[PDB]
């Protein structure tokens, strides 16, 4: 094959040094990009009204937690509507993450559409126009982006056809990220749904990541400037079989040593539907495994570094500081976590 | 693997009918998509000011041609503007289309976009909200849609990437309108520029054919329920080397028969940048070729039908008749062609 | 993207000749090109001592049979051993072969091995010096190869691995085969194991075929100068719903018009386990499926072709006619059924009724 | 998406512990196993008779070098022949490694052949009859095994066909030895030969060894059971610009950065056309470039390490000595090299590519 630089030393020095920045040792994401549709269910559960001012508060309750989150913190996606809101002071919200040491991330799919003649699986959208979208994010202040793709265990799921789509569609963004200066997070999640095991898990994650990486070589993306968000490596949410979190730990570095190619500056895990607890607890066992790990094995929580902060607040401006407790105390279980020094108080079987 | 049925007989027997009329014998297509800033170029050529009422005249002056059009024209793709447009008497193009015995076709794709790291390659965008589109399009009189991927010959390409993206971005689109009762047009055009020879045009296209039917058999389309839009097989521009239009014929077929299957239900060559008479010659060619052909070989012209036409019209009111006799004209003349019966006045070596 | 020309257009024409001679109008494969391991099974059955000797005058029964099977068969698929012996006459069963006005073709491929991380799952060996093979095979008589891939249909087969695997390796022999003369005949043979129905064989087919074809083009195959020996498509051998032959045609050419291109020479089907005449009745209702085939579609079989005269045999010598008059009626007809032109209504054997279905052991 | 476990905990274990016993730190290979016809060209070059005799004694010349070759060699890549033959005291070769720590290797491709439609490009064979074939040299104590994949950089080349068919039949490969106990070293040699300059032959690499893992993964190999052979990323021969041993180091280990994965237990890099010397600086530098490399660097040398022995012997048995004192000194050098503590004495910007 021939070569045709997609990108220059100078540019590739630029995403090389936004995605280590992210993940700093000690320092995670903060995944606070829910669309209004996405985080009407969590306001709703605190009778609040889902509207933009109250969107706007609570988005301004965690981006302006005090000092102690700083270290912790190395970025912060954003959806569309929060890029552009500002805080009680005036601040624009990138002006406020940038602020506190963070990178500001932006959140750019729109959505999961059905694959036809699979079984319910799906693909992802968000390409169109995304160069001229990516270089106004740019100069608005996002330096990295966020899009999700889903795959699911099931009977004959992730089908072959489902896995080379997302896969390719996931290059597709990751290039077109790069162009514009922006690092791009590939996002290939995989279900916790479904009562298989933790082997079976394991070994779908391990074949979603070698075809994701494949497709990035063929799409000529630059490793060093991104990142991996996948799913740890659990069993399922409904799995009759038990696992400690030290299994867990094994079979998800284990699945990542066989896939992921050094040169990946950082993994930023998704929490599912762990509890905040949960997702603190499996990242500190998976940075304490035995095994080398090449790259920063980090955080990237949404529901996991908000719901007690959430609940806390109860939509009412006097629990503020209370609820930015809540917060701050995931933001610093995690960030100990990433480190494998948080405490809550045979690799040939893999 | 395991079928999941992507449509139910009746969905099946609807595209399959639409596509079977589309290219019924004797029929091609009129393709008149061409975009405000695609036919600017063409509009300034007879100095005329590029406004919409220009254009929905101009279209008007097309659609509304004599009744000697009705056995040629099968289909006529229409630009989403023009879908929309009357003509003077109030009848939607669309009604005017199907009265005169035509199936209406829109374009569905928003142009190319570079792919990073290659030597100038594309692929092409437009697959957001594609559905809610087609099926907006269906309820408007749209029966089928057309989308452009383009490749081109030369040192390095088409790369590797480029045909598998082009590939599989042709069988996303292929999948979205199947499921919303819209026949699609895969179009995977090699263009013409450059030097290359006859063999080498041959070459390229038997490998970006057989790359698009993997692809489209990976996203389960329907090939009854679809037509293929290639470039005929021809030498690069610039070449040096003469060929016969019995050559151009016999590399085209020969490169068809090597990789379509027979299923497909109708081959619609664009012209490229062909003349009126040339285009019209080699299809005659095509359809006169000696090797068995089990699919319709047709045309779905633009310029090859329209050139004549638009500058007998040169933006005069006045003209009409004498632009419409030239359009007429044409018409009749690939009629002809894709039946082996226009006149205008050692196989082993494939 | 750039061509460097595996053929050149005089060996595209040997190949293209040779692959047209076999599927000629009304021309079939008599396929007896099995082991010895396998021929003993029917040898034993019959109380025949599976000896050189046997194998030899078996396999002079069916090459020596009257001249009113030459119009029948185009092509005869012989096992190394075959190839090698000579009639009683002396003379080498290659030149038997041919002075019938059949072509010679040899089995080359060196029997499945297990595919490691599959369920069951297999690829075929016998790449390792082919291409010497083919020269030598080709000098000594032989004009085309064969070559038998097997997948079978199940909960999680075939898998995507043994799917790309066996692709891969009918276009490496298919690719060395056509560099020495030989017209190869691309078989990826679907099992009919297993309870599926008609659609879910017709959809694994189609899938198979796809991947075999673009592996073929990968591999810079002369499709021209190639045949396809596919199975046919019908429900697994367990199935509980009943179809007809005219079902069985349907989803057969609809299978086969999905993804085979038109430049394929012809499709020669293997018979699975259908009887003599379930084989033959359902080739004639693919050649009366009103759907357009671009390409021949006849016979490549071998217990098919074999079953009736095998018993009439016996072991003995005194029924050779007996045995050679069941074999010549079984060409007859699917000579008559690659044309369309056959119709059952009257004096078959029961041995060609009976089920020649055998579990993959 | 369902798994059907190839091996056993037990059989990974095994295969795993194998490989890591060959990469050890401070151990490389020596590749030994040239053919009659391969050491044809090396025999001629001392004007020595090419003999089973010769063979077994130039082997045996290797194979006996004195104790401190015992921590620089981890493995030894043995011909069929020269697996079967024994030391003048009757102790079979495979046993004579072992005595000294090294782990048996053997040879078991059957060479390469031209892929129609390529220009001049070719695939390897030699899958026939495997499994049957490892299972025996497991047997007579071989624990890994090579093959070797050619390919070139040319104006069209290495052709997609050339880069899939390769990386298939090495995965193939890969399956059939792990089956059978044997830890299959991955070889996709790229030639050096061209006048492309380093930043093309990293491309090259990148993408080579992108489709090895995608096969390798597809065909559900063992990766911690297996080790990678591959060139170093360097200029073509007749390549008109210069390059350092650093940038050597920081192609190489930056293409295999972006394409192996750190599950892969280590890299014993082929030395192609380079000299001794320049094998080991090169390894060297590799070991010492300053980024993160997840998978031990080590050597797998055939002519690098017997360059100097084979001129010393000329074929005269009373040059035993001088030969196997040439061979002892490539070890150590190599031993050290791998290590990132070689030294000519003796014992004493990363975005632009």
């Amino acid at each position: 094959p021939h070569s045709h630089p997609a990108l220059t030393p100078e540019q590739k020095k630029e995403l090389s040094d936004i995605a280590h920045r992210i993940v700093a040792p000690g320092k995670g994401i903060l995944a606070a990009s829910e669309s209004t549709g996405s985080i009407a269910k969590r306001l709703q559960s605190i009778g609040t009204e889902n509207t933009e001012e109250n969107r706007r508060f609570y988005r301004q309750l965690l981006l302006t937690a005090d000092d102690r989150v700083n270290p912790c913190i190395g970025g912060v996606i954003l959806f569309h509507e929060t890029l552009y809101q500002k805080a009680d002071d005036g601040r624009p919200f990138p002006q406020v993450i940038k602020s506190k040491g963070g990178v500001v991330g932006i959140k750019v799919d729109k959505g999961v559409v059905p694959l036809a003649g699979t079984n319910g699986e799906t693909t992802t959208q968000g390409l169109d126009g995304l160069s001229e979208r990516c270089a106004q994010y740019k100069k608005d202040g996002a330096d990295f982006a966020k899009w999700r793709c889903v795959l699911k265990i099931g009977e004959h799921t992730p089908s072959a056809l489902a896995i080379m789509e997302n896969a390719n569609v996931l290059a597709r963004y990751a290039s077109i990220c790069q162009q514009n200066g922006i690092v791009p997070i590939v996002e290939p999640e995989i279900l916790p749904d479904g009562d298989h095991d933790l082997k079976r898990c394991q070994y779908v994650t391990e074949k979603v990541l070698a075809a994701v990486y494949k497709a990035l070589s063929d799409h000529h993306i630059y490793l060093e400037g991104t990142l991996l968000k996948p799913n740890m490596v659990t069993p399922g949410h409904a799995c009759t079989q038990k696992y400690s979190h030290e299994e867990i730990a094994m079979a998800t570095v284990t699945a990542l040593r066989r896939t992921v190619p050094p040169a990946v500056t950082g993994v930023t895990f998704l929490s599912g539907g762990q509890s905040e607890e949960e997702a603190s607890i499996n990242l500190n066992a998976i940075n304490k495994c035995p095994l080398l790990k090449p790259w920063a094995l980090t955080f990237s929580y949404g529901r996991a570094l908000q719901a007690s902060a959430l609940k806390a607040w109860g939509g009412k401006k006097e629990n503020l500081k209370a609820a930015q407790e809540e917060y701050v105390k995931r933001a610093l279980a995690n960030s100990l976590a990433c480190q494998g020094k948080y405490t809550p108080s045979s690799n040939h079987a893999y």
